[PDB]
């Protein structure tokens, strides 16, 4: 069904999410690719770019500038729906910009074997409200 | 059960989504509130603002500037997982700004009686390609 924030499920998603953040910080491309859905339907809206399909996304990871090592997360919200779906929303700052970063990822577990993956993500920077 | 893009489910979410767009364009606040999850867990990252919880989001709708009437969507991707979860990602332009808009919404059907709702949304503007 759709129990909201079942504790086991919140814990799985937190684990997967913080593993993605490690991959991000270390620019561990293989680890990022393992956790991001890789199909033509995948969409990623990034800070300065738009990517439709896993192939575009992967090609972009190979050439893009890495996240700043000073990246710091703020006000992370992990919300899960039943056992297989979730959203993780966080803000972020770093020394590389005065702007406020926002990141929202939709996570799904499309089969037990596949485990948790990001099926869509949107990242933006805005002036500190 | 998370089959991707079951046609009945894609059709349902497209209908709910285009109704939300009508509500946006007409600034029909009641209709928008009907389709947006209203709990403390709800998150919205807007063009110039960050809102945590249904109450902040509703209070913002009452005072914010409405979407430009000339708003036009581009490259809308509706992706459904099983019968109860979806993402809708679109770009948008208008005469009010030279910037390209991106909007990603996570949708869930939390119960049959509740129907489809936006449980998380992220909207941003960036320079055109």
């Amino acid at each position: 069904g759709m129990e909201v924030n079942q504790p086991d499920i919140v814990a799985q998603v937190q684990a997967a999410f913080v593993e993605y953040e490690r991959a991000l910080v270390e620019n561990d491309i293989e680890a990022m690719n393992a956790l991001f859905w890789h199909t033509p339907e995948t969409v990623r809206y990034g800070i300065a770019e738009v990517q439709h399909g896993g192939e575009a996304i992967r090609a972009w990871r190979e050439r893009c500038e890495p996240v700043p090592k000073s990246r710091k997360l703020h006000r992370t919200v992990v919300t899960t729906f039943g056992t297989d779906f979730a959203t993780v929303s966080t803000e972020f700052t770093s020394d590389a910009t005065p702007l406020l970063g926002r990141q929202m990822q939709t996570w799904a577990r499309l089969s037990p074997a596949d485990g948790w993956k990001i099926v869509a993500a949107h990242v933006s920077l805005i002036a500190m409200p």
